[PDB]
């Protein structure tokens, strides 16, 4: 089981914090988005655009599930994997670290540069949709709104200790 499963919206710094946290812990980093491509020989765009979301999510959940069983390090979850009820089910009992930001801060950082003229509106809609799901599955919630990456990581490590 992973030491930490990281979840967050675009703009939360999830990739960056995952790399940093895995380096602080001395553990493997598995990015589920990368694993799908490594396993399918197809890009995310190509799967998502060709097969459609439902099939992408089916593929994702299978990869998420395997990693949850196999990976002992940090697992960085693709941003929409939480939208699948089976992912939310499989997550239960894991350490799930939610890299939490406000929608205003998301928009400030991105936004929604992560669609055409409406992309900001869709990004506002994306986070209204995903953020309650991240809240639901979290076991640790970390306000990354104003912390730097090293501070977020220091905060996480102090709440993931192991006896003695
Ligand atoms: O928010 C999303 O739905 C996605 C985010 C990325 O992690 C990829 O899994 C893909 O672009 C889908």
């Amino acid at each position: 089981a992973p030491k930490a499963v990281l979840v967050g919206l675009p703009g939360s710094g999830k990739s960056t914090i995952g790399r940093r946290l895995a380096k602080a812990l001395g553990v493997g980093l598995l990015d589920t988005d990368v694993a799908i491509e490594q396993r399918t020989g197809r890009s995310i765009a190509d799967i998502f655009a060709t097969d459609g979301e439902q099939e992408f999510r089916r593929i994702e959940e299978d990869v998420v599930r395997a990693a949850l069983a196999d990976h002992d390090g940090v697992l960085s979850l693709g941003g929409g994997a939480v939208t699948s009820p089976g992912v939310r089910a499989a997550l239960a009992g894991h350490t799930v670290v939610y890299l939490e930001i406000s929608a205003a801060e998301g928009v400030r950082r991105t936004g929604g540069n992560t669609a055409g003229p409406d992309r900001a509106e869709k990004y506002r809609a994306l986070m209204a949709k995903r953020a309650p799901l991240y809240r639901r599955v979290a076991t640790m919630r970390v306000d990354t709104n104003r912390r730097n990456p090293g501070a977020v990581v220091r905060h996480i490590l102090s709440r993931l200790q192991v006896p003695s």
